[PDB]
């Protein structure tokens, strides 16, 4: 019935943003009940264990917090640092709060960014989290505060909050928690990257979804088989995270291995041998935005 | 930052879309000021043109309309066949309508699809309109009733209602005013769909997104250019539209080859040499997010 990269609706996420000023300062958060979480370099930008005199010292009144979606101005009462974030209490209690959870990204996992400016999403994206603890997003100055989000059933779960961006298009943060996804901290400084491996799981469900929709024989599907022993001890030297990275991943991964009727071997040797040659399906596989969930979830069974 | 397919936010078409029951058929609909928006086949499958007798004897009082965000149960007045669509009249007037406009979708534009089910927006996910006025989307049963829309400036552009998934994985549906796009109808029958073509204007922003995401110079670029007029003959006979598609997308293709300090020529070349879904990039989309 048509497999897309599919998105969780971002209205529930809409109603609590809310736009964050200190003193010249200005960045994104999320108002959930009377607290409002947002990146806790908006008081300034500082490193190492300074951070805890600057929060003690934090003026309440001084954070200019308003929530353009529903047209109120709040007032910051007490401000506690949780982590790498700004826990501000504030007196009004927000009506939008909807059914939620702190829950934590697994790397090789989805998400849906709201990419917001002032208080307001202006962008909807879908990125995965990497085996480097980065996201390949898009932002521009203002966009801190930004969450991804997932939804499950009438509970949304929060698991990021913008922070970083590094030169090389790629993105950090932490959860809902204060806790940095990866060893990257929210300093202006050199931070080096862990070595960027692929995530198996995923690279497999893009190949499978090639299969489904691609109608056409691939050339690139090779005729041969390698097990999975045979691929991890590959994918030590090549870059490649073991297989499978999930175990839940091998359920959707099978239901696509028989309803394609192409066994799991099948990719993993063309994986192998497709290092050669392509990536993009740009005219005359290897990526990880199709998670394997999503394109058995989208599969006619 | 990078370059991503960007998505408009689904906050104000989720407040207005409501469920719409009638007999053992069920499908969404979408809810503005004090009417209601749903495909008429929610009454039965007919054909042709008996919708207009079919409508005129359909009760408004066995559709059955809640919106589940605003937990409001809703009760319709008047009955009134605006093309392949329904406009319930109903008593209350929608609290949560921004200023909306219904504004019709080109060949190649792009939208962002709201997939409801029971009122409920479940899934948001992009698409572009073909030329064969087709989109490669994502509907089960009891998607009926979702919108593709468009936002600009606190407005919203309400574009596309899903009605038909074809054999092929592509669907179709109509316009808010209720006219289909192509030549398809509302009826559970092979129908013929239009010979593919490319949008070459959608096609040479889709490889200028990689020498703004990867290198400058990309092993499948060819070193050779072809002219405007030159691919336009060549065009003719393998299935690619006539470039430029649009006048104003050649805004952005300009912007885009001096930015990549590749001429247009250059791509239009490569796409010659490259002949021997998925995410589908517009010319303004690309430009948008390229830094300077
Ligand atoms: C927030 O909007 C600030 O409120 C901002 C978002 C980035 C700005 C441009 N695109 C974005 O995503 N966040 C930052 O500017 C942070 C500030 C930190 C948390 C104190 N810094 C970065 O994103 C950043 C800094 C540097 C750097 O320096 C030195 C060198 C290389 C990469 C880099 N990224
Ligand atoms: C709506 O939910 C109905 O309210 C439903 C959405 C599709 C269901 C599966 N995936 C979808 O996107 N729409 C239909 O079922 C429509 C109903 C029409 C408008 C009366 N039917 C089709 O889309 C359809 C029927 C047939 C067919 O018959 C015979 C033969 C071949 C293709 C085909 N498409």
């Amino acid at each position: 019935a048509g497999i897309k990269i599919l998105l969780h609706p971002s209205g529930v996420v809409e109603r609590c943003m809310v736009s964050v000023v200190y003193n010249g300062s200005a960045l994104n958060g999320i108002w959930l009940k009377n607290v409002v979480y947002c990146p806790r370099h908006v008081i300034g930008k500082f490193r190492g264990d300074q951070w805890t005199h600057m929060v003690s010292i934090a003026d309440c009144r001084d954070f200019i917090v308003k929530c353009p979606i529903q047209g109120i101005q709040l007032n910051v009462q007490s401000v506690k640092m949780v982590g790498a974030l700004l826990q501000l209490t504030v007196h009004t209690n927000n009506t939008a709060t909807p059914d939620y959870k702190f829950e934590r990204l697994q790397p090789g996992s989805s998400m849906t960014i709201a990419c917001a400016y002032d208080g307001i999403v202006r962008h909807v994206y879908h990125v995965v989290l990497q085996l480097n603890n980065l996201i390949y997003a898009s932002f521009l100055n203002g966009a801190c505060g930004s969450v991804g989000y997932t939804l499950k059933g009438k509970t949304l779960y929060l698991h990021y909050m913008h922070h970083i961006e590094f030169n090389n298009k790629t993105h950090s943060g932490t959860d809902l928690e204060g806790n940095f996804y990866g060893p990257y901290v929210d300093e202006e400084v050199i931070q080096q990257q862990t070595a960027f491996q692929y995530y198996t799981d995923n690279v497999v469900a893009q190949l499978y979804a090639h299969l489904l929709t691609v109608d056409a024989r691939p050339k690139w599907l090779a005729q041969s088989q390698i097990s999975i022993e045979d691929f991890n001890s590959w994918a030590a030297n090549n870059s490649f995270a073991n297989f499978p990275c999930e175990q839940t991943n091998m359920s959707y991964i099978m239901g696509l291995s028989q309803t394609a009727r192409v066994p799991v071997e099948r990719i993993l040797n063309t994986i192998i041998q497709l290092t050669t040659n392509r990536d993009g399906a740009c005219i005359m596989d290897f990526e990880c935005d199709w998670t394997p969930e999503m394109v058995y979830n989208q599969a006619p069974i």
